[PDB]
């Protein structure tokens, strides 16, 4: 049968700050989905979160940018945000619900999505996940590398359905224009955009051989909506793995070296992406509570749920970064944000202007006297002198 | 009493991918054989995974290539298969059982034995391990060690009743050939031929002072069914300690260097065994579950469950690799798996052509044109122009 | 007396590659220095490298901006190009000469130039820095550091003589401003700015008390000749010390963390600024030889050579990051280099596109099809089944 | 002009053992090559050994394969060995000249060439590599790395002319074939072959743009002369750089992870192939001393002499491993090095019994009575008392 | 030809006092066997130290135990003594010269020796240790690796001509009995002996093969002279390499793993033994300088120097430890060193006491009043509060 998995994820409120969310915001999201799956709307669900970021994962059979399972969705998060988040006065409580009316898709009001639809296979694993204090091209590094580094995957030389490649759909979120690129033979080029990770971002990807949907990361163009940007809120991602697609370790491979991603303290700066465990995963109440962000809102972490998919019900999930292999990876990620912090304001730890969520730059150029440089030079000692006096 | 203790070792679905089992599979093969035991089959069992590979300890007085005890562990995994891997669409289902039908002995239709019989003791510790993403051969560095290493057993040189050192019985698995070799005189031989840890490799292990059986290791000679090798599957081990035997902590001790095996991703590549410990043990339940393969579906991993038996009845399992002492080890292995992942698929990180499971090596020199190097020379520019043109 | 010292730097052809200078060439500059100094044109001089940088540092009494020191130094490096250079075909002969005729003043030719004129002291202890494979705002935090963090300098605290603080001349090498910035008062809009560090860069700093000259960085506004960008050349900086201003060892702390700067391999990238030793230091025949770049062209390294000034005269160099506590800061920044560089192609480990010396992005835009956003999500089916056929 | 760089590399005698060579046996090369040159056979020349490797790198005018330069290093080898490593009685004096008489070409005598012909570019940066205790395969994973992998270079995604990649001339050494594989497209292809370290060498890679020579590596046919195997000796390795070649530190960078290759003690094991400094370097009197080999007859070592050409004399040679962030590599070689030696003569730390250098499995199956399997089992309690009794 | 190689070695004088050696004490020793070369009593000499211990390496045709080159060394070392150590008042100056006049043989008189005559091989590589602040059974666990240990040498098991093993001639130094031992056979029995460091000494190896010498240790049956033991002084150890002995890389792996030995402070203690590089060698002048012993008069070092005979002659030293693998070793015996440092004057870190070089327990045996044990219980009280009043 063919089946969709949708997951739909917003920051809704935090608990303190951006640190993490409160329980009973995952616990109303789960209630509130086993009534629709009750009602047969959706076939099976998990609910979880990384840092102060809520992901639904929904698995039905309403295909791709389907506005009941993306209203479904809304209204989980306009009733957290109503009943659990402005009740507790939550730090920035619905603050990824950037319309007052759903329109019918959820895409460009400040939730984020990954879908993809496709026939279930007589093994259908997936993984699921979810990065906090980050932007969607953070994942651009980890797809590369699983769908198309051979020092990542080993099935691209070694295993001859695998040798054909990827198509990667990617993103200019600015100018909102998609590429398509194929690798092996268009590597270089597909690096030379997506190595710019806050433009072109890897939204989907494609097995060559046949079509088939491999990934799905969340991203949308860039829009302005009051004082905000949408488009590059924490991202979510889908991944179906083995027979022809990356086995589930080589898409976890990928995610064993901390690389640097632009996010953290103020969605300003740059730190490492560090792989965490969940502190829990109820798999019957269909719940997983996800790591806290805590020196300078971070570092950034991803988490990773894998589930047996079976007539769309989900199998699991299961914490895939849990293995004393991954502590080695996490000590790295410590080590690497403590000495990075050492830079405080500075680029590149601190982000390109252009890239900056926060800035004051127009309150400094609004008090700080320019001189043009030509003229300066002349009159140096007499500025300086009237500093001075 | 004579008692006989046999695992029985099979995978028969992975949740997801390679990565783990699912835990009503271990719940259902623990019922299963707590109704063996009430009906007098068995006498007493364990049931433990470690990755995606589950154990069926079973002590009973049926002796070794017993077909009732041989088809109760068949039938099991059958069932395990048709009622939990086969309904959740498991990644790779019945994968070990690769008859349609029981002929009386388990050796060769997939699954991993190993078996001794002998005289219960007036203690009788032992230790039963299992060891996911490698092949038998991986024990032949530590069964070396513990039998015949006097920097890791210190009884061979200290305790008068390990004197005489300890007779290995060898299996050639290509050429289906066994050599019997005795430690000490016999040492250098023995390593000319267990080195080669793909082809030579340890199946059991004897005191030379009584013949009385020491170890065994599950290995079959090898034997093609359908597109696959069988024999050299995941291994289980089974080490009596104490009294003329190696102590159990001479037994641990030879796993505590994390040597690299071959097997981790597609059976394809060599990494470090890492000593694990398991999730959970629950004595009551007769079930432990092992730890998880993640990064490139592993590193590799080893776990060591304890038991002391009375009357053929299983007190334990302990995790015998739970231990401070044991992390130094684990980190090690950790860093290792980090530092030879960086090798991408080049040997010997990646195994030797003849040792892989996975090719496309056949699909490689089908597309790319050979040359004779002789008329090559003569030609270099014009083929090399022709490339360019 | 009044003295002024001037640094003037270029890399004139490298060997091999970007990897280091050819010793000859220091040997050519240090005895055509020698001859100025013969026939009066300077007081003293000391040639020195880092990677394939050379820096000429002068004293002379014809003050800051002089067509004769600045000539001098451009005919130095167009012999040492003439001579040696093109006579060994050295990587980039001349590469920073970038005109045909000297107009008066160096400045915005291609060679970077720090200079200050001032009373000499009592004592005039003074450190001249040259850091290759990085831009001039490379040397932002330390000169913040040095000047205005009082975890750097403890004498911004416990110096009554430093407790008014710094005056930062900051220039905008984009729009070509100049800001002047007073610490402790200003120092958040001062970050504000050279945080930016491509862009707004420390270019002079002055003593607030008096508004004597502490140090100057090697800047210039960003102008095109032929391909090319000029002003933001490795640069080379100089900095008076104590009685007032930080002493010697305050200013090496604000080097002491091995921040990111940008340049490293291809002027594209961001990697840890090594404080390096010289290979060697001969104060006689007024020469050092610096370290080289290896790996990725780099890491980028900055060398610190301390002299102190009697009437003009240099006595030095002193390698001052020669210390077994600096060795602790060359190994964290060994190991951050390793780290980085598993990152390959993305940032922020390579540069944003509007601050990349290299791009091929025209080359790639021409020949990759984009899609309108709107119009691909219709048609997506298509064109991927048009991308497979 | 037209150049030829030639490298012409033997072991012909170590001090002691095969630790290192006897100075006098360099000083004597170059004192040859010092006559050749005055004669005017070549044009200039620079010796030096990496462990007990010598390596005699000399440019000329008489273009690849060319009696009077091969036949110009077989008698400086002759006569190295006759008059001073026969004359200290050093280890395997003479051990790499293979034949009584030069026949035309010293390829396939046991002697290693590699060697390139092009015009002189306007400049002309090369490097030489030595590899002691390895095989031609151990510059396999370089190779590919620096002309393939956009993680080590970055010119082939943000360098415009790099775009379109490279040709791999690969020998299959032992049915002698040719291969020649382009990247990016043949990527997958190429792996498949060249991760067979000990049996698919790329020999030579050529600009796929115009086809012009960028590295070649000493590798030959394998063919048997007397006990021996010869192809297969330690490498040399020429690689151009810069201009739409890989830079100098890119190329550098393709050794900055310490692999395992195979060779070590006995030409048996794998270990990490350490980036090590030479001794000493002395560019005047064209010799350069490299490091010894000790424990375990290693680690496997690289040394890097980087030179800039002019109308064919060689400037340098300068140390390209001689910088603080290799100091870190050449750690971590050391530790991998320690660790896999606890493995001792177990797979795969020793090689796979194909790719041995040294076997004593003759003697061993001399000396070991096999059973055949089937009846083993039967009679194994026979069997085993009788080696008790 | 035969050929002896004899090493003497002695402690006569400090510098200061036990840390390292007067270098004036090596000129002199080595222009006095200069002189003896002149006259034909030796064919070739090499002197250094390692510590505040002189080794005087000689070659010649006189046998072993010959009267005039053991009165030779006698000779040299008074005469070190009487111009140079007395002249100085060197630390224990004249210390291992323990009787006024010469004997015959120098064994039992103080220094220590090593010797072995043999055919000289087509190759003769040989290595010469000397340790100082340890015993001669520091050498036991290095000697029984290299020539039993399959994990040290591989040619135990890989080279056809190494497969019989050893003979090992082990002294009884207490008892005065010398055990004759063939390893493999009786590997756990020598064991059972040689781990006793103290008082069970490996003297000479021999090849089981044909008989042929491979080592010679330096260790004599304990007497008492004056207050003192002799027999035990600081060690020299020869070795013979390759073609059926072990290579030179398998000699030095014995030594990688930095063992802990007796000696150290006041021959007192146990430590690691660091395998140190020399200060310098001087082939030239036939003189190393080997490392100072520091902390705590250590730790104990050990210096390798390798030769290659021909007709006798030394072509050599060759410092076998300088090697950045063997940086890692060094450093794994310097944390080692401060960790057991911190035990104090503690078992095991204090030797026990029947191995004490220095005590005090006469003294406090003598001032502190003993209770029996039995008397002692009755009266605790009593003798409690008379220790308090
Ligand atoms: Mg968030
Ligand atoms: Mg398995
Ligand atoms: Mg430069
Ligand atoms: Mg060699
Ligand atoms: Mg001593």
């Amino acid at each position: 049968m063919r089946v969709t998995v949708s997951i739909i994820k917003a920051d809704v409120g935090g608990f303190p700050g951006h640190a993490h969310v409160h329980p009973k915001m995952l616990e109303y999201a789960a209630a509130k989905l086993k009534e629709a799956q009750k009602r047969g709307v959706i076939i099976d669900y998990f609910v979880y979160n990384v840092g102060d970021d809520i992901s639904l994962l929904m698995t039905h059979t309403k295909g791709e940018d389907n506005k009941d399972i993306h209203g479904l969705a809304w209204e989980t998060f306009k009733e957290v945000t109503d009943q659990i988040a402005k009740r507790f006065k939550l730090y920035g409580a619905g603050q990824d619900l950037l319309k007052d009316a759903f329109s019918g898709n959820i895409r460009g009001m400040g939730p984020q999505v990954a879908e993809m639809e496709f026939e279930e296979r007589p093994s259908e694993p997936i993984i699921a996940f979810a990065a906090d204090k980050t932007e969607p091209g953070a994942f651009n590094l980890p797809l590369y590398k699983m769908f198309a580094d051979p020092f990542t995957t080993a099935g691209l030389v070694i295993d001859p359905s695998m040798h054909e490649g990827f198509i990667f759909e990617v993103l200019d979120v600015v100018e909102h224009k998609v590429y398509l690129l194929k690798t092996p033979e268009d590597a270089y080029s597909l690096l030379g955009l997506i190595g710019t990770t806050g433009r072109y971002i890897i939204r989907k990807v494609f097995r060559r051989a046949d079509g088939a949907p491999a990934a799905a990361n969340s991203v949308e163009r860039l829009s302005l909506i009051a004082g905000r940007y949408v488009g590059k809120d924490d991202p979510v991602l889908l991944v179906r793995a083995q027979s022809g697609l990356p086995a589930v370790g080589e898409v976890l491979e990928a995610f064993a070296h901390p690389h640097l991603v632009h996010g953290w303290m103020r969605g300003s700066h740059a730190g490492p992406l560090m792989p965490a465990r969940f502190i829990s995963v109820d798999p019957e109440r269909r719940i997983a509570i996800g790591p806290k962000m805590t020196r300078f809102d971070g570092p950034p972490k991803v988490g990773a749920l894998g589930f047996q998919l079976h007539e769309g019900y989900l199998e699991g999930g299961v914490d895939l970064f849990d293995d004393p292999a991954f502590d080695y990876v996490r000590q790295t990620a410590a080590q690497i944000a403590d000495y990075i912090r050492r830079m405080g304001p500075f680029q590149p730890h601190r982000l390109p202007p252009e890239e900056m969520e926060y800035t004051a730059l127009p309150k400094i150029l609004a008090k700080v006297k320019p001189y043009p440089a030509d003229q300066y030079e002349k009159d140096r000692k007499k500025y300086i002198e009237a500093v001075v006096k």
